[PDB]
């Protein structure tokens, strides 16, 4: 995978999520750069549900699949992401674990992810 087909990828996922919610531009902004120190808005937390399912790394009830997001790294991010990715699947496996709704779940591992990334950190 390229830096420029994850680009294109993190584009797409947005366009399909975005539809579904009422969400603020600046506040896809930030995401996208790894910025989850703000409060998310409920529709921004399902949003983050949404992009996820689309990924396929979570479930319906938003439970993280770290062996499945493990396995499926490789057509997940380009080579350069990797390892950064894999360390931070490894620290972020079991966030979820501590929250009840689905959505919120989904939305703390990915600030979790943006918490713990070696490096540069994107979502769509």
């Amino acid at each position: 995978m390229t830096m420029e087909q994850f680009l294109t990828s993190l584009d797409m996922i947005r366009s399909g999520c975005a539809p579904k919610f009422k969400l603020k531009t600046e506040d896809l902004d930030r995401l996208r750069v790894g910025d989850f120190n703000f409060p998310p808005s409920q529709d921004l937390m399902c949003y983050t549900k949404c992009v996820s399912l689309m990924a396929g790394t979570v479930n319906k009830k938003g439970e993280f699949n770290a062996p499945k997001a493990l396995a499926q790294l490789p057509h997940l991010v380009p080579p350069e992401m990797m390892e950064m990715s894999r360390k931070s699947v490894e620290a972020c496996r079991d966030t979820h674990k501590q929250f009840k709704e689905s959505c919120e779940r989904v939305y703390q591992t990915a600030k979790c992810f943006s918490e713990n990334a070696d490096g540069q950190f994107m979502w769509p």
